[PDB]
C-alpha cells in the first residue's frame, strides 16, 4: 500500500523522467513551485 | 582575502541572522529567488 508521501514521490520522479530532469518544466507540470521541487528532491536525497 | 563565494556566503548568513532565519524575507532582502536561497543553503550544508 502506498502512503501519501510515496504517491507524491512516485509522481515527482515520473514527471522528472518524462521531461529529462528539466526541473522547471517538471515543477510546472506537477503544479508546485520550483523551490518546493528543490526541497522534495533534497529530502529524497536525489 | 575573501573570494566571491565567501562574500556571497557571508552576506546570505548575515541577512538570515537579521531576520531570524525567515527564508522568504531573507530572499527578498538578498534580491534572489527563494529557490536560489534554498540551493545555496543546501550547498553550504546549513
Amino acid at each position: 500500500h502506498k502512503s501519501i508521501k510515496e504517491i507524491e514521490k512516485e509522481e515527482i520522479i515520473k514527471v522528472l523522467k518524462e521531461v529529462n530532469f528539466n526541473k522547471k518544466l517538471a515543477s510546472e507540470i506537477l503544479g508546485i513551485p520550483l523551490r518546493t521541487l528543490y526541497k522534495r528532491l533534497k529530502e529524497y536525497g536525489i
